[PDB]
C-alpha cells in the first residue's frame, strides 16, 4: 500500500508535468469506438444523437518505471487531472458532449496510458430516407483542435466499429459502422491535420 | 467536541490519502437499491427515468481507530470529499445521473464506511406493452468502470429490491424488482468485471 | 471597519471549524416556510413545482463573542462557506433543487446563525381533481439525510405556513397550508429520524 | 504598463478585502435598467421571460488613489472576483438568472465602481389580455437579500426605463416601462428593506 | 522537452500577468468568422441558432522571446487560463453561448497569440419569409463589453464570411454572409465602442 503511494509521489509531485508534444517530440494516439445506441433523430433540424465509448491510448517516456524497485507494481489507476490528455474533438457537433463515465485512467510501467470516456454526442446528420429498406448514411470526424500532423498522429487498430454492445431493442438498427483514418488540408493553415471518420449506415425498426 | 476535531486531524491531515485498491490488496463493496418511483416513460426514444437511493458500504484498515483513546467515539459523519469512494457506474445510461442527496458519509471505528446517494437515472428501456395486464420488463447493470474483478468485487445482502418506500399514487405499479450479482466478459479486455443487475417488471395503473 | 475584520479572523482563521453535532452534544434547528407560488402541475407524470423561501436558525457556543471587546458589534453577515450548515433535504423530490437566493447568512453575538435560502422544488404529487371546487391535497417531508434524532432535532415556531407573500395572479389558489413536526421510522436503522411535513390544499383559478 | 500592475498589487494584494457595509459605515447603490426584449410568454404557468442589462454603481474609500503617484492613471478595468459586489436579487423569480455578459467592472480614482451585467430573467406574471389593444401590465422587484436599509440603500437616476435598445421586430411591443424606489417592511426583522419596482405594460403584435 | 518547460516558467511564473490594455497602451484584435450551420429557427419567439467558429488574434510585447536562447522554439500551445483574452461579446444574444472546442491557444516568439473558439449562439432574429425564394436577412454585432475604442480597436482581414465549411445537407441554404467593422455611439456613454456586424441572408431548402 505504501509502495503505490511513493510511486505516485515520485512521478507527479517530484517531476514537472508534461507540456504537450512538440514537432521534435511527436505523439501517436490510438483510437477506436464502441457504439451502444442511436437514441434520437430530429428531422426538423437535421441533428442525430449517439451513445458510445471511445478509446484513448498513448505512451510517454516520463511515465515509465521499474516494477522491482516499487514492489512488483505493473500498473495503477489515477485521476485524469494528474496526467496530460489529448484534445480530441468532434467537428460536426451541434451541442456540447455529455460525459457518462468517471474521469479516471490507467497507467502501465512501460509508460502507456489508457483512457475510455463514455459520451452522448449530438451532431449534423440529414435523416431523409431512414424509413426505407435501404436506410440512411451519416458521418462525423474526430481529431485534435490545436495540434497538427507534426505534433499528434492518429492510428486505428481495426477499421470495423464494435457493435457487440449495441442495444437490441433500439428504434434504429445498424447496417454498417466503420472507423477510418484521414489526413485533412484546411484553407487556414498550411499544416495538415489528421482525423478518424466515423461512418454509420442505419435504418428504422 | 475537541476529541472529534483531533480524531479527524489525525486520520486525514496527518496520514496520506488511500490510493485505491490493488490486485494485492482488493476491496469488496456491498450494494443495495431502494426504488421510489418510475417517473417518466418515452416510447419515441425508448428511455425510462427512475428515482431511487443506492446503498454502498466498504471497510478500510487506514480508517480504523481506538474509541477509548479519543473519548468513547464509536462513529462520525464526514464529507465525501475527505475519503475515497468507489467508481460504481450505470452502463445502459442515456443522460448523466442527477444527485438528489447531500455528499456526506458515516465512518465507524472498525474502519467501515457507509454512503447512501439519492439519484435520478435515465437508461435504455423499450416500454412496448406497458398498458397490458402482463406488463413490460427492463434491466440496467451497475459496477466499476476502471477497476476489474481482481481489484474490486461486489456483493448483495439480499436479491430482493426494497419497495417499502415506493410511491403509492405512481402512474406505473411494480410487479417484481430484483438485484442479482453478475461476472462479465467483454470483447475489449481479458480481465473479468463484476456488476449488479437491477431488473424491474412494471405495468400501467 | 478594522474591528469587524479582526472579529472574523479570531472566529474562523484562529479556531478550527465545527465538526457537526454529536449524540453527546446535539443541535436543534428551527424551521419555517414562506410559500410564494405553485408554478407548474404535471398530470402525465404526477409531479408539482413550488417557489418558496425556507427559514433555518441554530445556535453555536463557538460563534459567541463579547460586543464591548470588538467595538460594540452585535451582528454581521458572512458567506455560507465560512460556517457549518444543516443537511435539511426534501424526501419526495424528482429533480434537484434550484437555488434562487445568495449564499450569505447573518451571525449574532449570542452565537445564533440565520439562513434564508430561496428554492424551486419539483416533488411527487397526484393532482387529480384540482379543477373541482373542493381542490386537491399534497404533502412533502423535510429532514436531515445523515444525522439521526439523537444528533439533530427539528422544531417549528408556528404550525401555519406564511402565505402573506403568495402570488395573487397565480394559476392555483391556496385553501390551506400547514408545517408540522413528525418522527419517521425507517426499517434500515434502529435510530428514529425527525422531519417537518409541508401539507398544501390548493385549487385551480 | 508597470504602473497599472503596481496599482492593482497595492490595492488588492497588500490591503485586506472589504467585509461588506455596516450600520456605522453604510453604502448607497444606484440602479438602472435597459430593456432589450420580451422573448417568451407562458399562459399555462403564468411566467414571462425578459432580456435586459442592469446598471449598478457604488463608491468605496478603500478603492481611492492619487493619479499623479501612479503615472496619471484615472481608471482601470478589473475582474468582478477581485472586488466586493452587492447582493441585488429579483424577488418574484421562478428560475435562476442566466448571465449573458463578462464578469468585469471598471474602477475610478475617486473609488467609484461600475458594473453592468446582462441577464435573462424568468418571473411571475399573468399575461391574460396581451392580445387586447389595452395590453397587460406586470412588475418585478430588485434589492438586497441579506443587508437592510441601514447597511445598503438604493437610488435611481431616472424613473423612466431605457427602451432605446429594445428589439424592433419583437413579438410584443412596449406601451410603458418605469423604475421606481420602494421601502418594504417585513414582519421578520426590525430594519426596513429598500428595493426598485420595474413595471412594464406590453401588448402582442 | 526541458527547454519548453523553462520558457513557460520564465514567461508566466516569473513575470506578473498582463492587466489589460490602457488608453496609453491600446490593443488591436483581428476578428473572423467561419459559418458551419443554421441548425434551428423559432417563429413563435423569433430566435435563431448558429454553429460557427470565431477567429481572434492579437500581439503582446510581454509574450516575446528569443528562439536561440530556448533551443530553437518558434511557437507553443498553452491553456487559455494562462494568458489574457479579449472580452468579445454578442449583443443581441437570448441565451448563454455554448462552447464546442477546447480552451487552448497557440503563442509565437514575436508575441502573437491565436485563439479559435467553436460556439453555438442563440440570438434575436425574425424569420418571417424564410420559405420564399427571396429569403430572410438577420444580423448580430460582436465586440468588447467593458473596453471602449481608446483601449481596444477591432479589424477584419476580409469582409466575406468563410462558407467553405458550411453543412451541405442543412435545412437552410446561405445566399450571402458578410463581416463588417462598425463604430457605435451609445446613449449611456460618450466613449465610442467598436464592433463587427455579422449579416446573414438565408432561405429554406
Ligand atoms: O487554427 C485554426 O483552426 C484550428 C485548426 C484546424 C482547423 C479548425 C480547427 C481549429 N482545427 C484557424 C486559424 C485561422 C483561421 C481559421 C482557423
Ligand atoms: O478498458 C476498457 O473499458 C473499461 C472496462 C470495462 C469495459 C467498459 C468499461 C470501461 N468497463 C476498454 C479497453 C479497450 C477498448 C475498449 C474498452
Ligand atoms: O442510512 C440510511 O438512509 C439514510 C437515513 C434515513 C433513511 C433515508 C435517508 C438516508 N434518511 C440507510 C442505510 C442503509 C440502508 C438503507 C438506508
Ligand atoms: O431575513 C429574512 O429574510 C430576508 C430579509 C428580507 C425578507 C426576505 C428576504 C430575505 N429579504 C427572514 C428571517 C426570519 C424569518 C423570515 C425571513
Ligand atoms: O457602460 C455601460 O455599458 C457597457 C458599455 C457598452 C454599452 C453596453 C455594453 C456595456 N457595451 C453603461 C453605463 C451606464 C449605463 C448603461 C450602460
Ligand atoms: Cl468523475
Ligand atoms: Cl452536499
Ligand atoms: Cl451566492
Ligand atoms: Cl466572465
Ligand atoms: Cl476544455
Ligand atoms: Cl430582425
Amino acid at each position: 500500500q505504501a509502495n503505490l503511494m511513493r510511486l505516485k509521489s515520485d512521478l507527479f509531485n517530484r517531476s514537472p508535468m508534461y507540456p504537450g508534444p512538440t514537432k521534435d517530440d511527436p505523439l501517436t494516439v490510438t483510437l477506436g469506438f464502441t457504439l451502444q445506441d442511436i437514441v434520437k433523430v430530429d428531422s426538423s433540424t437535421n441533428e442525430v444523437d449517439l451513445v458510445y465509448y471511445e478509446q484513448q491510448r498513448w505512451k510517454l517516456n516520463s511515465l515509465m518505471w521499474d516494477p522491482n524497485e516499487y514492489g512488483n507494481i505493473t500498473d495503477f489507476r489515477t485521476s485524469a487531472a494528474d496526467i496530460w490528455t489529448p484534445d480530441i474533438t468532434a467537428y460536426s457537433s451541434t451541442r456540447p458532449v455529455q460525459v457518462l463515465s468517471p474521469q479516471i485512467a490507467v497507467v502501465t510501467h512501460d509508460g502507456s496510458v489508457m483512457f475510455i470516456p463514455a459520451q452522448r454526442l449530438s451532431f449534423m446528420c440529414d435523416p431523409t430516407g431512414v424509413d426505407s429498406e435501404e436506410g440512411v448514411t451519416c458521418a462525423v470526424k474526430f481529431g485534435s483542435w490545436v495540434y497538427s500532423g507534426f505534433e499528434i498522429d492518429l492510428k486505428t487498430d481495426t477499421d470495423q466499429v464494435d457493435l457487440s454492445s449495441y442495444y437490441a431493442s433500439s428504434k434504429y438498427e445498424i447496417l454498417s459502422a466503420t472507423q477510418t483514418r484521414q489526413v485533412q488540408h484546411y484553407s487556414c493553415c498550411p499544416e495538415p491535420y489528421i482525423d478518424v471518420n466515423l461512418v454509420v449506415k442505419f435504418r428504422e425498426r
